[PDB]
């Protein structure tokens, strides 16, 4: 009946009862070795590892994001020989699971914009989105030069995969801030959350017409956002509409309009073979459905809110798990690091200038500057495409110069991606009070 | 804005948006000829099949059950040359759908029990679920002998397998009419609910036994009954008490730990080799916990109840999805008629005569007579046993006494399941108001 060992006593109960339960119905599948046994006992792992950083090693000035933990019981599974084996996880059901994940914080994000907010954001929101990514990749290339072997043509493809900030990692940051309040709430939550969500496809427009050229496409780009503006903008409108308030169990209708057509445009682009039009058509969707509703917005978010609990863990579970390629390579990779050094350095400062127009007077471009570090989803998504390719073709120079690139990638993840999360989180509360 | 044409519109677009949302993430397996295509169509055609049989041939003054549809949907998938290999479904997925709908109604039943009713009728609940159940059988032995070629052994076999009352569609008729209530409720929705749920063990304990007498049992039939009472007592005092108030989102932890619990026994009894105890197992774990849960009882039976409504196509839909066999077999039937028609007829008088002690006066009998006829789920399950080893040991002279079990196995089905649901229907509020 004591609380504190209720909730220990109950949570063990949970735990247990759900591996159970899927053993029974499914014969061997939730066996060591077995396709749902991979998925639970990651889920598990990653749970546990959260918890760890934050109540037990917690830091006396600074709180350490649990999203550290999360990785790195991804990264122990992967690389631990005797813990490699019996559990396994199969690619497309990795993949899968990683793209469910990321609409869902897609819709949450747009769903909670304000939109006056933005109407006065028109003319940041495209610097932002353009500055630091565009600027990032010319000096990646040129760094890479002097201290790399690569040509131009590899210099260039790098810098693209470097420079893209990860929504997954900002946008949460940013609702707990805005939640909170400081009594200005100038629009910089909005800005940071409209801005991240559509740079993808500046990234990766660039890094296929760069490895196509290594190995056209720049109206193919053009014409992802079109779709995917159009898209989002039809079946927007039919969302606000035909559901009314008639209806009974309204709550659960909402939710899972916008959470299926989310899921729809996402995997539906990429098998007719342009994707990221989903990446920003489930924005405009939510977006659009969100200025409709304005009075049972609220509680269709905490269905949401519980939703991206349940896959905050497995998502950088499965992010971390593939580093098992360079778990212990010590081949002088401070090339490496000095090229990441650079680039996040330069990075920072052309945020900085990017946003001296008007109205960020002093604290709003400092806490600007670092919120724009986090490089979580995007950089997994493509960071081993570019040796694969080389592998297959059959030739072998290349294939170095494509291992190289994996190293700085998988580095990215593992340094910019806690810092990020742990500078934001507690110099929000210190800059624009 | 349009109420009627809101409904209309939104629940057409939420079944075309699920199957598209499975489409994309499983690359054939919503193709016709898939696995999952065969599920998805046969709960849609499940759905219009029960809103027709009361929305457009509704009759006057009989209300034609959904049953009816919902029967009828599945058996035209089956059948139909041109639909019939277009929709298809694994025997493995057919039993694991089959018998997690069976733990809902269970729980959903024993939970809404009440216990002061119980106390009163210890000696009716016995009589009831032993009278009719050992008559009907030996009545079934005499008429097949003087009426088919089955002898004394496989005369006994098909007498159990006939005689055994289905829950599932007996306990949704009785809580919409305990909810409903008529002044007395002495205590007959209670009985109906708790006789029915544990005749399952001496049904197939007889069958087993029978069958094998025609290829010792009986005290691992004991262990059933003792197997269940042992775990259901002390997996039901480990739910009243670890989730407490003290916990957040209980309905939602409470309503898991019953479900969650009731499958387990279900499918983890049949894979050890006693089937059988899951069945009374969660009647009595449901039933403990429901002592306990003297407040919230109520909030979680919400949650339960549009459980079932999920599960109440599906499972009546799977029931009449393998009627292809005695599709159209012309061979004199009669006979199979004939002896089901005075089984049918001696199981009413029985019945009648063992609540003849006391309480009952007069109108009670009546409807309790008739409320025993509904036959649907045990009979499917065990129905094509014997015929199974008939075709599979090598014997060909027995195929012909297994092919009788089927013609009136699945002919009891077609005609007392929904007769029996529809005489509750309107012969309830007459009898004991
Ligand atoms: C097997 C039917 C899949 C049906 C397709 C899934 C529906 C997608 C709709 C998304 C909306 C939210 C649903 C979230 C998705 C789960 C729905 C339940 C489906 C399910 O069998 O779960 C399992 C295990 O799960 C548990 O750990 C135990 C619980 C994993 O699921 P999942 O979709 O990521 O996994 C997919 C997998 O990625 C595909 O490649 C498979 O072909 C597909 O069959 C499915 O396995
Ligand atoms: C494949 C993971 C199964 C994981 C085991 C399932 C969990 C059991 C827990 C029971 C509590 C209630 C859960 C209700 C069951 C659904 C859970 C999600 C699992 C799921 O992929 O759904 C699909 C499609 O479903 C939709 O129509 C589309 C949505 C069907 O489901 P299902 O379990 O009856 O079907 C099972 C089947 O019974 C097993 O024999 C198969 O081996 C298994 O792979 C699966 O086919
Ligand atoms: C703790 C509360 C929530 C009740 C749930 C208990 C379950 C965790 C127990 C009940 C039956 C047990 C199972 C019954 C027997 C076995 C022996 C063994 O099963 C096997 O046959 C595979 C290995 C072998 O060949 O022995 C491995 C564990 C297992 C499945 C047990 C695992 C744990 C189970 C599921
Ligand atoms: C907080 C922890 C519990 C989260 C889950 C960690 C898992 C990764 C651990 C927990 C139990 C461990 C398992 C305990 C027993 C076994 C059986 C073992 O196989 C043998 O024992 C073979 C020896 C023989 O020849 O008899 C293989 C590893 C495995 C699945 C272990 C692998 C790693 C597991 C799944
Ligand atoms: C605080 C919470 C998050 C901890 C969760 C603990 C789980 C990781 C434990 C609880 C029950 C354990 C399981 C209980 C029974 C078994 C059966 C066992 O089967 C064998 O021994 C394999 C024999 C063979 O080699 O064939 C393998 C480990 C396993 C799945 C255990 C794995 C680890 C489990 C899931
Ligand atoms: C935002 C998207 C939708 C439209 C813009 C796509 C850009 C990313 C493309 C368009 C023109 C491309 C550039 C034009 C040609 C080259 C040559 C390429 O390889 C060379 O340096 C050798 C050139 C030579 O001398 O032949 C280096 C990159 C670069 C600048 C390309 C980099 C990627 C660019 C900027
Ligand atoms: C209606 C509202 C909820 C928007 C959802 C529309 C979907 C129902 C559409 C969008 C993309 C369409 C699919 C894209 C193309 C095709 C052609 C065709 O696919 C094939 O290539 C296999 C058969 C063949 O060989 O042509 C069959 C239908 C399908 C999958 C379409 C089926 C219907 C889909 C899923
Ligand atoms: C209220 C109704 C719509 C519920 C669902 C009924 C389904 C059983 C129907 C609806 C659409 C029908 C399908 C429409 C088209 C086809 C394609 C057909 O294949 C061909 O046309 C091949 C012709 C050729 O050889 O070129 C096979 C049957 C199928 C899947 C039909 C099978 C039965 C389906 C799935
Ligand atoms: C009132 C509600 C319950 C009616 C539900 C209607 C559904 C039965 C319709 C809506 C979208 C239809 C599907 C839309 C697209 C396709 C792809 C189509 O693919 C082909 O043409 C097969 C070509 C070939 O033979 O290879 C087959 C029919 C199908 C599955 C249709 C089947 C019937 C569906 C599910
Ligand atoms: C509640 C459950 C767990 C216990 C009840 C078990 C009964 C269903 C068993 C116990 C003794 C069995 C009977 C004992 C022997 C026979 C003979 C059997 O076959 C014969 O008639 C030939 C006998 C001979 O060789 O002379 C037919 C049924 C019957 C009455 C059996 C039918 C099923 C009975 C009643």
């Amino acid at each position: 009946p004591r609380g504190l060992l209720a909730r220990v006593i109950t949570n063990v109960t949970m735990v247990i009862l759900l591996w159970a339960v899927v053993w029974s119905v499914t014969g061997s599948e939730c066996l060591p070795g077995g396709n749902l046994f991979g998925i639970i006992m990651l889920f598990y792992c990653a749970i546990i590892g959260g918890k760890l950083f934050g109540l037990i090693k917690l830091p006396t000035l600074p709180p350490l994001p649990p999203l550290l933990g999360m990785l790195l019981a991804g990264f122990l599974i992967r690389n631990v020989p005797v813990i490699s084996d019996n559990i396994q996880i199969k690619h497309k059901w990795s993949s899968a699971l990683r793209s469910i994940a990321l609409s869902v914080i897609l819709v949450r994000a747009g769903l909670g914009l304000d939109s006056n907010a933005l109407k006065k954001l028109k003319g940041v929101c495209v610097r932002l989105s353009l500055g630091p990514c565009l600027i990032e990749a010319c000096t990646s290339a040129v760094l890479a030069y002097f201290l790399m072997g690569l040509p131009w043509q590899w210099g260039f493809m790098l810098g693209f995969v470097l420079g893209a900030v990860s929504p997954a990692v900002v946008v949460p940051s940013m609702l707990l801030l805005q939640e909170g309040g400081y009594g200005v709430e100038k629009g910089i939550p909005t800005l940071l959350m409209a801005a991240g969500s559509f740079d993808d496809i500046l990234a990766i427009t660039g890094f296929n017409t760069c490895l196509g050229m290594a190995f056209f496409n720049v109206l193919k780009g053009v014409l992802e956002v079109i779709i995917g503006v159009v898209t989002g903008l039809v079946l927007g409108f039919f969302i606000q509409y035909f559901p009314s308030s008639d209806q009974d169990n309204l709550v659960w209708k909402r939710a899972f309009l916008v959470l299926g057509l989310s899921v729809l445009a996402v995997f539906s682009s990429t098998y007719f073979g342009f994707p990221g039009s989903g990446g920003l058509c489930t924005l405009v969707t939510a977006f659009l459905a969100g200025r409709g509703w304005a009075s049972t917005k609220t509680d269709v978010e905490k269905v949401i809110a519980v939703a991206w609990d349940i896959f905050q863990p497995l998502l950088f579970g499965l992010i971390g798990a593939e580093v098992l390629i360079t778990a212990l390579r010590p081949e002088t990779i401070g090339l490496c690091v000095a090229t990441l050094g650079i680039a996040v350095l330069i990075r920072i400062l052309v945020t900085y200038l990017m946003v001296c127009f008007a109205g960020f007077n002093i604290k709003e471009k400092i806490f600007i500057s670092f919120a724009w570090l986090p490089k979580a989803t995007v950089q997994a998504a493509i960071g081993s495409v570019a040796l694969d390719t080389a592998r297959s073709h059959g030739e072998k120079q290349l294939e170095g110069y494509g291992m190289d690139v994996l190293t700085v990638a998988f580095l990215s993840i593992i340094i910019t991606a806690p810092v990020g999360s742990l500078l934001i989180g507690l110099l929000g509360p210190r800059l624009l009070q």
